[PDB]
């Protein structure tokens, strides 16, 4: 299938060093009027956090070249002036946070594409989760949207816990890394006051929808659960704190057993499993969606427990996106 | 009341900062055999998350002098070869992190003082926390404990709640900033593999004694909490995330005006109360012992709930160290 | 005198609070489009690296109002649409960064204020520097600058050194905090493409024009001095690195008593003088606009030589626009 | 060649990962009191800064395999007690930063080895420095010293520049990364006293002798150069500032045609060359030695000139021990 790409950000330039890793997407369009043809090359060429780009990159004719592949280059600030038909754009992904409802998103076809993909969550666009509902995705559907890095860490979890023990109620804290609509310094951030104080120098209190949003991906969760989330000090990976009660009882070494499993058949790739003494940065660059720290966690009894689960909130989250639009197409 | 000082660290350093302050304490000698007298000049002047000292400072016949007040420097490793009684030490504080049992801390008696207090929890001798249970002191008791910054913010808080409403259950987390037992690159760091790796550049997982050692300030509450950490790159302030199941049913607001009316009357000074939008930096060298975030928690029912506070684990504990001391003193 | 405000950011609350603290200024006006009435109390209160303001803050009758005195608000883009002779402003304070020329500066006195201090270098208004050229001022002057932050750091020590020995020739670096122009992970920044990767992660080189600036303020020394500079890690405080070669031989203790002699006169309160073992920490809130440190600097030979010298980026160069203010004010 | 190596810190476990990815070296013991055997595999398997290692690690029997060859390990404090003849090794490399004279490092031969190479300089071993002097050395010699990574980065760039215009005199400034001799907050630091502030909170400078020691690597420079240092809180990668007069006149870009064709020809491996907008994380497990930097360095004139060059001291000083291995093992 070929496709298009709307924000050259963190989020939309590693989506495109996935699709050239595997080989079933193919990228043939880029759309940012704030970086020119000759600023593209060099922002995909060198990274902060996860390296250089091993691969050739330049500029001929006008257009990108990567590893041999010419794409077409757009500058539009309006979305329905962007011409994806003539350039040979079936799918758009939709990744500059500005353009999140129906009525927003919508403006791509106009231009000439088939179906849109929003990279976060949505007020009316229905939401998907592989491993969780992805088989409900139907071809009538136009517009849809992959939900947040944190839904996809939290879901897989608590489906494999309800479906063996059953969840009365539940609350989670999320302590999470930096991104770009934070600050350097103390300043103007709108209507939400803390998120604008100093990055580098603060532990930062805030609010998520996450949690309540478990509930539409898995309808008999609805109603128990919710949560909140810490901004700190490092540029890349994160992690979920859940606090729950349970129906039946269950020793801690059961519930090991039960995750184990799910990682080696149905889940495999999705959710991960792991006994050692790991850290933060032991994540960078890793593929999966959540990966279980057995070490970590802790019971009070055998109805009440604390668990813990790790991820890469850049790059993991854009392998899931990938994985999606190839679902989809086989469905066309 | 005059007294010594045994490791002239941070928590060692601030102490004294606080006593001249106050005025009811009494400094008058100081052992640390890895600083020198002209040296020790220099940390007390200089101060890189406090500030300057406000005041004199200079070396004068081989004695430490601070707006006019001479004290006696001693440099031994072994505690029983020091002479405390000789210059007039009636009280010790034992703050070096390596002699926190009973019969360790036992050898500054052999020195002619007459009571010492530990400042870190303890294996055997007996713990206290003010406002808690600091009228159970009494006159026979020569070897006590003041336990952990974070025992000292979770343990007043709890109180309130079980008193007014009834604890059924609970768990812990807490969030803390870097200390001098970590590392600066990846190195040993003995049976705790995940305590030696970059502090600068991860989130670390870690065990804490906190939550069950409230079961022993606080009886009726023995086996119902526990808890972890993590470790974060900040050099100072710390928070704590209480999760609780509840036993009389509660509305968030009958919460908030339940922790306001103990601020305001017998805590006063100890448990702090606000509605503004807060961060870390904010409470840098605040005297409180606990302060609640009103905005931040939140409820899922009227039995299930999130609270958080926040505590300065340097500069908050320091003043609780001498408030003890004259209780302790107003009683002989 | 009294005075209004264009641009409430880190140095238009920082210059507010000098002239509180002074009390030869007056603050009468203040304008921020994206700074509502009751965003402005909260900004103003609380700050992540100085601290708490003492004394009181609050809101009344759709005016801000500190230790009593009431303060009107405006919230123009436009600087022309502003009614600043109205509200009493006789001199206009401009620190927003994009109005630095004499044409776009000039707008203010079309809305009735008399004289205009451009708080960052011109391209074609005339620059001063307290302590080195501020005798040459005259009253037929209405648009003026203060020039930059490395500026008064490298001009007053370059004037001593001149004017004793003699320079030939000269070449510096500065090592800077970060600002606000900078970004939290890898992003577009215009034409400096090295200016928009992650400022927690990366030393970062770039280009000054403080250097030659120097010659402008002090006409002998045109074409002899020039330089760049390094961004850093750390939230405030900047250090500079001169290297030079000299007319007439000297040894460094020669050196040493030629600057110490001016920092106890003519130069009081805007050089000083140390032989401590100081870090940058230790400046957070200093009011001088350059310290030599003795120790750190060295000679190579008689006439080549290394010299260092410390600044606080933020507070220093506000209370020497306080000042600059007040000689103004005095030959009206 | 067979080889042992004496100290397992951040130098010897990456002076062991690039021996097994060349394959010119064999490692066939290792000595460490303070990491044992389970340990070891933890430390070599995990990597905060340069990653996961590709490949496989485990313990069988009393020893450590990696891909598939096993090592023999010791845990001795004194030098003296270690049985590397029996073991079969021939080399042995010193890495613990307490032995570095020719005394103390001889008691390696006492326990059946060869020849011992000291991995930072000497006051009385003789030093080397490859591209530059290596082939000076001779069999003669049991004990030599490849000096500090600093003197690796700037000797290569000098004896260019001195062989094509001839430098008068000259002084240096390197930025400088975190290592393990600092510490996390303020504290004791032996008879260096700015060296034990907060690594996390400060800049710090600090004394060096890598620019009087380039005297011994080329006789001709002896008494033309010397220099100090900033230390900042990044975790990996430094930069070098050299500023210096010239002999013979020179444009800038007759200096950047030189180093271009120095790298291309006799340097290559050794001395890099680039013209792109790069920043220090860009250079992260980079193995040259030395990096021209043409877009940030600046000229007054065609005398007198500022000079810039990169390097990853951690993973550049670790290849140069290989090689120097290989050069002397020819040479038996
Ligand atoms: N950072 C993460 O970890 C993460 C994880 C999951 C989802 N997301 C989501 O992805 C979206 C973007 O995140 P990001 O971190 O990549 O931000 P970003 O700033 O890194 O990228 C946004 C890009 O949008 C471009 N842009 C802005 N306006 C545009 C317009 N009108 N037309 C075309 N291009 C435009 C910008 O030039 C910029 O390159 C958000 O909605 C965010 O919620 C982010
Ligand atoms: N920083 C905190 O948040 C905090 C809070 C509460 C309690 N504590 C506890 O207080 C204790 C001290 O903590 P710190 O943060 O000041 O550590 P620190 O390393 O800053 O201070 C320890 C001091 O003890 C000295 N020392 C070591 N051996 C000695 C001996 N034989 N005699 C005399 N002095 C000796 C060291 O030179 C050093 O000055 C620890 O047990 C710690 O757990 C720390
Ligand atoms: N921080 C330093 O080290 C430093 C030192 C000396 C000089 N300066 C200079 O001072 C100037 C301001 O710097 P800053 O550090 O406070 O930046 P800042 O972003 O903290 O402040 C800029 C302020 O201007 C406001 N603004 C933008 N457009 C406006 C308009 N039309 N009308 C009114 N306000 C508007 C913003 O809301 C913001 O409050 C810059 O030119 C900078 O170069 C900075
Ligand atoms: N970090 C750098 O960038 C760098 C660069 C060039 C040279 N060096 C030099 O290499 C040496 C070590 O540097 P590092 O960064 O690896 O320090 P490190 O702490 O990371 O490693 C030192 C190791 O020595 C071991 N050790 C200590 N005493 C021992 C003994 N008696 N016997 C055996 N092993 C012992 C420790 O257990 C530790 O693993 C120093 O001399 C330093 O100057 C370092």
């Amino acid at each position: 299938v070929k496709v298009g790409v709307n924000g050259f950000g963190r989020i939309g330039r590693l989506v495109t060093r996935a699709a050239f890793n595997s080989g079933k997407v193919d990228i043939v369009a880029i759309n940012d009027p704030f970086i020119d043809l000759h600023y593209m090359v060099y922002m995909f060429q060198y990274d902060s956090t996860h390296g250089k780009f091993h691969g050739t990159v330049k500029a001929e004719n006008g257009k990108l070249v990567i590893n041999g592949k010419a794409i077409t280059i757009f500058q539009e600030r309006d979305p329905a002036n962007i011409k994806w038909g003539d350039a040979g754009a079936t799918y758009v992904v939709e990744s500059t946070g500005v353009f999140t409802t129906m009525e927003k998103a919508g403006a791509h076809l106009k231009g000439g594409a088939k179906r849109v993909i929003i990279s976060a969550p949505s007020a009316d666009a229905p939401m998907f989760v592989m491993g969780v509902n992805h088989e409900k995705y139907d071809n009538s559907l136009k517009i849809v949207s992959n939900a947040s890095c944190t839904t996809n860490c939290l879901a897989p979890l608590a489906k494999v816990i309800h479906d063996h023990f059953g969840i009365v109620e539940g609350l989670m804290t999320t302590v999470h890394a930096i991104t770009a609509t934070q600050k350097t310094v103390d300043g103007p951030s709108g209507k939400l006051w803390r998120d604008g104080r100093g990055a580098a120098q603060n532990i930062i209190p805030a609010s998520t929808g996450a949690a309540k949003a478990v509930g539409k991906v898995i309808p008999e969760l609805n109603g128990k659960l919710t949560g909140m989330a810490f901004r700190v000090p490092t540029p890349n990976v994160s992690v979920v704190d859940l606090t729950c009660r349970l129906e039946k009882p269950a020793k801690y070494d059961d519930i090991k057993q039960v995750v184990k499993q799910a990682s080696e058949g149905p889940l495999k790739g999705i959710l991960g499993y792991t006994e050692d003494q790991v850290v933060s940065c032991d994540f960078n660059s890793d593929t999966h969606s959540s990966t279980f720290d057995a070490g970590a966690g802790i019971a009070l009894n055998d109805h009440f427990v604390k668990l813990i689960s790790w991820y890469d909130n850049e790059f993991g989250y854009s392998n899931r996106v990938v994985d999606l639009m190839v679902h989809m197409a086989s469905k066309e």
